[PDB]
């Protein structure tokens, strides 16, 4: 299987200044349950704001970089080498990879924060003409989640 998985505000930003514009840990969870035991396939500096793997599954690093060498990360150079990936594997960031990705998935895993922040980074529009809304489900606010949030889940039409 070949899945987005990406958190993106009312407006589409994903990110700023190399950071989350958000703190949202119901989010994060949502991430390892989903991802734990799988494949993540990241832009070399979606990795880099991250700075370490995510631990308990395969981190994968997109780059043209042919010295990127980084304990408990695999490296590839090509797009193609995503489609020769084993198991269920998920398009995790950033923007330049979500606009090369968007049109190849079969999956996406959508938080869908309900705000408008300030963004640098952002995913590619998408229209519900071309994606069948297998879940949605409203994120429970929280003392430590205060944003609202909802979790969808998207299969190509
Ligand atoms: N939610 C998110 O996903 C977050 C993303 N961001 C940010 O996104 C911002 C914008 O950068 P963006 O380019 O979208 O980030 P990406 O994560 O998509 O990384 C881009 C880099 O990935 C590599 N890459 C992408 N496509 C290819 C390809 N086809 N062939 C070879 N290498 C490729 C290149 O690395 P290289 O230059 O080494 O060759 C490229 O510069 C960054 O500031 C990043 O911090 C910030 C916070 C969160
Ligand atoms: C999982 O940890 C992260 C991941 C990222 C990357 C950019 C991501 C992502 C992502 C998230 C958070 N949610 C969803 N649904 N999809 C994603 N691709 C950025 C910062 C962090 C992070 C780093 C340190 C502390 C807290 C968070």
């Amino acid at each position: 299987t070949l899945s987005i998985l990406v958190a993106h505000d009312l407006q589409r930003v994903i990110g700023f200044e190399n950071q989350l514009p958000w703190h949202l840990p119901n989010d994060l969870k949502h991430v390892k349950k989903l991802s734990t035991g799988h494949t993540l396939v990241m832009g070399r500096k979606t990795f880099e704001s991250i700075g370490k793997p995510l631990p308990n599954r395969r981190n994968v690093v997109l780059t043209s970089d042919t010295s990127f060498n980084v304990e408990g990360v695999d490296v590839i150079h090509s797009i193609e080498d995503i489609y020769q990936l084993p198991g269920h594997v998920f398009i995790f960031g950033g923007q330049t990879l979500y606009e090369e990705m968007i049109d190849k998935v079969d999956d996406m895993y959508i938080t869908v924060i309900e705000g408008k922040f300030r963004g640098d980074t952002f995913f590619p529009p998408y229209t519900f003409e071309d994606w069948e809304v297998a879940s949605s489900v409203e994120g429970k606010l929280d003392e430590k989640n205060t944003i609202p949030h909802t979790f969808l889940h998207l299969i190509r039409k």
